[PDB]
Order: C-alpha cells, then structure tokens, then sequence
C-alpha cells in the first residue's frame, strides 16, 4: 500500500522459504548463499522440508549471547542447489528502536500476510516460554501461532524475525549484521 509495505514485499519475493520441521512451517529468511535463519523453537534437524522439499542441513546453530543466554535466532546452512540474494547490506549494525516496521509472514496456511504493527522497542530482556532471551524487539500488534519466523522491516532494514506474543504484544529476535560475517 505504501513504501514500507513495498520494501517488504521485495524481501519477501527473493529472500524467503517455507521451513517445515517436526514442530510445525515456520516462515525462513535467507540472507545470502545457502545460510537462512528460523526461530530456535522449531528444533531444526538434520533434514528439513524447504517449500516441500526434503533438504538436508550442512550446519545449525543455536546462537546465544556471550553472556551464554538464549537469542532464539538459529542459522541453517542447506544442502539447496541455488543461492539467496545477498540481503546482509539490508541488517542493522547494533542494538536500536525504530519506527513503522512491517512484520511479513508466508505459509501454507497464511500466504502473503503484511502487518503494519507501528513502532518497535528495544525491549532487551524476555522470558520467552520460560527461557531468558536477550536482544528483544517488541510491538503493539496481537500476533498469532502461524506468525513465527514472520521477517520484521522498516523502509531500508531487515531488523527482526517474529518468535512470540503474549496476545497484546509481539516478539522478535535482532538480526544483526556480525551474525552472517564470513
């Protein structure tokens, strides 16, 4: 409808999947070559569905802070024989707020899905289903099951994927571009 909505609609058309574990689709960005991120709730294994496909997993880790606390952003490397646009110029250097972001979410169950959900808060600390998190970033929307993995923007910036909500609000982890140095 709008700019924002725009830039959103660009990353979704390149740069995302359709991730299935044994814990449900997740919406999957991928950043450059064969590396993608998803939430580390959807206990990626060795072997994943990617858009239906069986896809083995070349490497996946679980990051956390060196404070040794939970980030809930896991980066898959796949066994895909194409590539991702390079998007890592579009992720934010460090820690920040941000104003009008779009949280863009594509399953089988919710197909090209735009939420404008307004300003974001660095909010830090959240005990997400019971597990310290650090590095949250938090809106105003009530999200829902189906939203995990869901990419976060701004006009220019790739700046979260949705991991949480509590009915009011909503959750998502930082991407950050020391994350996909190489």
């Amino acid at each position: 409808m709008g700019p924002g909505f725009d830039f959103a609609q660009a990353i979704m058309k390149k740069n995302t999947v359709i991730a299935r574990t044994e814990k449900g689709e997740f919406t999957m960005l991928g950043v450059y070559d064969r590396v993608a991120v998803i939430p580390t709730h959807a206990s990626v294994g060795e072997i994943i569905y990617i858009n239906d496909v069986e896809t083995r997993v070349l490497d996946a880790c679980a990051l956390r802070d060196l404070t040794d606390t939970n980030l809930e952003i896991t980066i898959v490397k796949l066994d895909r024989n194409q590539k991702f646009r390079d998007i890592r110029h579009f992720l934010p250097r460090c820690e920040d707020d941000y104003n009008d972001a779009v949280l863009s979410v594509h399953t089988s169950k919710f197909p090209n899905m735009y939420i404008p959900v307004g300003q974001v808060t660095n909010y830090g600390f959240l005990n997400l289903g019971g597990t310290p998190t650090h590095r949250i970033l938090m809106y105003n929307f009530p999200t829902r099951a189906g939203q995990c993995g869901g990419v976060v923007t701004t006009t220019g910036k790739v700046i979260g994927i949705h991991v949480g909500g509590n009915g009011a609000q909503g959750f998502a982890a930082m991407l950050l571009h020391s994350y996909f140095t190489d």
